[PDB]
């Protein structure tokens, strides 16, 4: 009923129209391509090691502010522990999926920062510049923006990580249903109210935020299409 109420759901709304054009995204459909073998689909998850322990740090130091009395910035915390959490799923599913390769202390410092990785490793990076003069509504927005586009990524890269679960009895934790799985920022934010600039601010971080994940997966693309002779080798980690 309150006008404040109303732009709120429209920039929820707005998630929502920018995850239905995010996943239709080509690489997704190679992800979740059953007739190509998981192995091989699975060829692009060293990319994410430019990304998951900075998504770490962004949980850890830009998003978090324990020294916070308000009520909105304390469920953010709240949310900081449990994304924190996540880079050691993501080295767990790094060995198990045969790429934690023995390398040159340099080789993996220019993969990190290869040129084929820029906006992947950029993202967290982008997202904290943006989010750091934020009030704590607007950085919830953030938080769900980047949640949402994190989840059509995992619910695919999730299709050909269960099948190497299942196929090596293996238990995954990353690319896996159980990281898909897990007081949430949307009911909060369902139940809170944006002024006429906060709505017009918030429309800019969401087009802002999957802009970048669209750039990020075009990475993943181009990467997937230079390692065509490549896969992931489950059975040298065993
Ligand atoms: N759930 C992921 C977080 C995440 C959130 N958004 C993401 C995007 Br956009 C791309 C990638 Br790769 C990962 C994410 C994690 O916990 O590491």
């Amino acid at each position: 009923v309150p006008r404040g109420s109303h732009m709120m759901k429209a920039i929820l709304q707005l998630i929502l129209e920018k995850r239905q054009e995010f996943e239709k995204l080509p690489c997704f459909e190679f992800v979740r391509d059953e007739t190509i073998s998981p192995e091989e689909r699975l060829i692009l998850y060293p990319c994410i090691a430019a990304f998951a322990l900075n998504f770490r740090d962004l949980n850890r130091y830009d998003y978090r502010d324990d020294n916070s009395s308000d009520y909105y910035q304390k469920i953010i915390n709240i949310h900081t522990q449990e994304d924190a959490k996540h880079w050691e799923w993501f080295l767990n599913d790094l060995e198990l999926l045969g790429f934690d390769k023995t390398m040159r202390f340099s080789e993996a410092l220019r993969f990190v920062w290869s040129d084929d990785l820029l906006h992947t490793r950029r993202l967290c990076h982008n997202i904290a510049v943006l989010s750091h003069d934020l009030e704590p509504v607007m950085k919830m927005v953030v938080i769900e923006a980047m949640e949402t586009a994190g989840l059509v990524i995992f619910h695919a890269l999730a299709k050909p990580g269960e099948s190497i679960a299942k196929a090596t009895r293996r238990k995954y934790l990353y690319v896996a249903d159980s990281h898909v799985e897990v007081e949430n920022i949307i009911t909060i934010l369902e139940q809170t109210q944006l002024s006429s600039e906060q709505e017009e601010k918030a429309k800019e971080i969401v087009n802002k935020v999957f802009q970048w994940s669209t750039n990020l997966i075009g990475e993943f693309e181009r990467y997937v299409k230079a390692h065509r002779s490549e896969k992931a080798q489950p059975t040298a980690a065993y």
